[PDB]
DNA sequence: AGCAAGGC
DNA sequence: TGCCTTTGC
């Protein structure tokens, strides 16, 4: 049972606004891994602010506590709300939080949570602390947890000109032989995105290094006309 | 705004 | 394969 007053309040307010007809297609979209209340993102964020303005954003001492309690509730809107709350504490998230973010990645895992945790929060941490990459990324690749492997691929997604090209291509080479849908997809995604910045090096990489066909097609889909 | 980014 | 729905840029 949740015991933090903010979480109890958010649970009551969200639950009061559930829509079972809406919850069904929302849950099916996430392959029925999760129950849903049936609250889509615009309403969900207004209902969150309803609770924040009563209680005030909780002291930062509680932020992990609050996110963990929301992560433990069954309906997916509580994890989506938890991510919205993390965005409000961005300032206080730093390298000491990497293990916490790891736990979130591997608990109630799916693309909707992992893709929100990794490029923003881990991306920012490793930009400030790039000497720490080697303590996490190799371990994530070797874990055969597909969401930590996707995290290794995607933490640089939004780096643009900050991209560590040699590291990106090494990570991709370690994972190119994965059968996994979400790994083949992530490789295609990061290569297509980085090609917006550095197309020539993505072209050369894809022409000289093995990739699954889905990944290769995605990587080059907006630059192949130039070569 | 109106363009862009899983599901099937 | 490429269009759909919802969410993000
Ligand atoms: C080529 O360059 C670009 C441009 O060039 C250019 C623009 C852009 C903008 C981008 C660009 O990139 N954006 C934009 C859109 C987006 C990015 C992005 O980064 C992301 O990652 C950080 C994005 N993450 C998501 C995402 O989380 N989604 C989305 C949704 C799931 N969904 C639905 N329908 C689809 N078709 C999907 N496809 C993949 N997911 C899909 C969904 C979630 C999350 C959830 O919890 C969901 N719960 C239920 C649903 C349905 C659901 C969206 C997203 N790039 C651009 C704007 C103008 N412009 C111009 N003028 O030129
Ligand atoms: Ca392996
Ligand atoms: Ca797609």
């Amino acid at each position: 049972v949740p015991m933090h007053p903010f979480v109890k309040a958010l649970q009551e307010h969200f639950t009061a606004h559930q829509n079972p007809e809406k919850a069904e297609p929302m849950a099916r979209y996430m392959k029925n891994h999760f129950l849903f209340l049936g609250i889509q993102t615009p309403e969900r964020r207004q209902l969150l602010k309803d609770i924040i303005q009563i209680h005030t954003l909780p002291d930062q001492k509680d932020f992990q506590i609050i996110i963990r309690e929301l992560w433990d509730l069954p309906e997916r809107e509580f994890q989506a709300a938890a991510l919205d709350i993390m965005q409000k504490y961005k300032k206080h998230i730093n390298e000491t939080h990497i293990p916490f973010l790891e736990e979130l990645i591997v608990t109630k895992s799916w693309w909707d949570s992992v893709d929100s945790i990794v490029p923003t929060f881990l991306g920012d941490i490793f930009l400030k602390h790039p000497e720490l990459i080697s303590a996490y990324i190799p371990k994530w690749i070797a874990s055969d947890n597909i969401w930590l492997q996707r995290a290794a691929i995607l933490f640089q997604l939004k780096y643009k000109q900050k991209m560590d090209e040699e590291l990106l291509f090494w990570i991709i080479g370690q994972l190119h032989s994965s059968k996994e849908f979400f790994i083949q997809k992530a490789i295609g995604w990061v290569l297509r995105e980085y090609a917006k910045t550095n197309p020539d090096v993505v072209w050369e990489y894809v022409q000289n290094n093995e990739l699954a066909p889905l990944s290769k097609r995605e990587a080059i889909k907006h630059i192949k006309q130039n070569y």
